[PDB]
This record gives C-alpha cells, structure tokens and sequence, in this order.
C-alpha cells in the first residue's frame, strides 16, 4: 500500500505543504478558511495554528517561510514559524500572488495571476519586476497560432511552477497555449499546443526543464517531450502522447519520484501509476477512493511524498510498497 491516509481535524481543501531546510522533518500545510497546520515529525502528526483567507502556497528557504493566499495576503518568518509578520502588496501590482518561491535570506520571487514576476531581497518591503514585457503585449506579438487566432486572451494565468534553475512554466485560463519564461529574458514564450483538445494542467518533469514538459489535456489527455527543449525558441514543442487509461475522466496532476516511477491524480477521485516513465498507465485501486477529490502531489526526494485533496484528505508516501 504505497500511499495512505493522515487524518487531520479539519474538512478545507489542501493547497501546499512545504519543509524547513534546516530539520527536515519540520514542515507547514496550507489551506482554505485560513487552514494552517504545523508538523515536526515529517507529516505524520499535525497540531493546528494561527498567525481567515485560502491559502496558496508555503515556500521554505533555509528556516525562513513565505506563504501567500486569496484575496491578495502575504507572510513570512524567519523562525521556522514561531512568529509571522503580514507583509503589504501594492495595488499597482497587477493580479494577485499565484506563487512565491523562497530563495535565500531574505530573498523571494512572486508570480501574480497577471503573470508579472517579482523578487524581493529585504524580506517584502521592496519589489523589482523581472519581466519588462506584459504577457497580453507579447501576445499582441505572435504569429505562431497563439490564442490571437482562436480565441481573445482572458488576461489571467493557471497552473503556474517554477523550475529548478527558476525557469517558469505556465497556462493561459482558457489553455489555448502554453507560457514559458526563462531567466533573463524580457517576456513570456508563448507555444503552440499539440492537441486537437485544451490543456489543463502542466509542468516541469521532477522539476527540471532539461528533463522535460508534462502536460494535462481535457478529458484525460497526456504527453511529454524529449529531454533539453530550449524553452525559449518559437519552433514548436512536440509532446508525445500516451494513454493515460483514465477513461474520460481528467488529469488534474502529475508528479515523478524518479526516472521510471509516475503518479497521477484524476477527476473520479483516482489515482494513476507509471513504472515505466509516463509511457504505459495502470490505476491504482487500493489508494483510490471514490468522493473524496484529489488535486495536487508533490515530492520532496524520492522517499518523502504528499498528495492534498478536498475536505481535508491528506496521503503520505510509502517507498516501502512501489
């Protein structure tokens, strides 16, 4: 039995569990109607607390935290969470925070539902903009069948990740296409989808660009690309697709634990494995429970692993049984 159940005192939905650098067993998770837990025993035992909005997303650098929520609220602590301190977004900022990332002492990088990117290095109280170029002005641009051939480009961004050597990848809310930016570039790279359907969900393969793109097609569909993919040439990427098996049902993540071994979670509350890379599909039927919904998984090496879902279903990873 390679995942099962930790049992919380709480029915909000999952958002993000991150880990302390510095005791690794030391973590926080996120979620909605202001769901905050602590854990020191690598999420086997969780104890609530307090600093009500939904929560996005927890980052750890070193012992120092970020985490970000709806409608637009941010906090940090540098104590592993003794102590928070609220930190004031400017309404110039366009969107709000979708994704923080912790990068050092004091040091941190926003990206809004706009699709603007920011760092901070005095811990919030100053943000520098990273892309000069907005994404609708880019689109104004494009003549490689973006979204200014099919449809008008809803101004907000889904499914947003950062790579390991801080390229992002992104989606449009509409998954006409797909978004990639780079370090040093001055705009979003907008690419062509491979599908006669829309994506719904996508990312980097265990966190890396130069091992590949995932992606989520509706009604189930699923593909990756070779490795190393320049993420910023315009010729489009080709993704190979496979079947997941899901049915119609949809993809909603897909995360690796190494090379061979994949998982994904899927609509009917199920849940999806691969030991063969993504390239053959079984489901799982001792892990997946019908009702109780399933969005997000998440690794942190390969022997620890989480997978956050509605009313308050956590699962922990079990190398012991794969």
């Amino acid at each position: 039995a390679a995942w099962k159940q930790v049992p919380l005192p709480t029915e909000s939905v999952l958002f993000d569990i991150d880990f302390s650098q510095k005791d690794p067993n030391h973590g926080w998770l996120v979620g909605t109607r202001g769901l905050v837990l602590e854990t020191r025993d690598g999420g086997e035992t969780w104890e609530p607390r307090a600093f009500n909005y939904r929560f996005s997303n927890v980052s750890f650098s070193g012992d120092e935290a970020w985490v970000i929520g709806k409608p637009p609220v941010m906090l940090r602590s540098t104590d592993g969470g003794k102590n928070w301190s609220r930190i004031l977004l400017s309404p110039k900022l366009p969107g709000e925070p979708l994704l923080v990332t912790a990068l050092g002492p004091n040091c941190a990088e926003m990206v809004t539902s706009s699709g603007a990117i920011y760092v901070t290095e005095n811990g919030g109280i100053n943000w520098k903009a990273l892309v000069r170029e907005t994404i609708d002005a880019t689109l104004n641009r494009t003549i490689s069948s973006g979204i200014t051939g099919a449809s008008y480009f809803t101004g907000s961004i889904v499914s947003v990740s950062r790579d390991v050597h801080g390229n992002y990848i992104a989606i449009p809310s509409r998954g006409n296409f797909f978004l990639t930016w780079v370090p040093g570039s001055d705009f979003w790279t907008p690419h062509a989808r491979s599908t006669s359907r829309r994506i719904s969900a996508i990312g980097f393969i265990q966190n890396d660009a130069t091992k590949g793109i995932w992606e989520t097609i509706r009604g189930g569909g699923l593909g990756f690309t070779k490795p190393n993919v320049n993420l910023n040439s315009t010729e489009t990427i080709a993704f190979d697709m496979v079947d997941s098996k899901t049915g119609g049902y949809g993809i909603l993540d897909v995360a690796f634990q190494d090379d061979r071994h994949v998982w994904a979670a899927v609509g009917g509350g199920s849940m999806y494995r691969s030991d063969d890379g993504g390239k053959t599909w079984r489901r799982d039927p001792l892990v997946s429970k019908v009702g109780a919904n399933l969005y997000k998984i998440k690794f942190f090496g390969s022997q620890r692993g989480f997978v956050l879902g509605a009313d308050g279903v956590l699962l922990k990873f079990h190398p012991e049984n794969v």
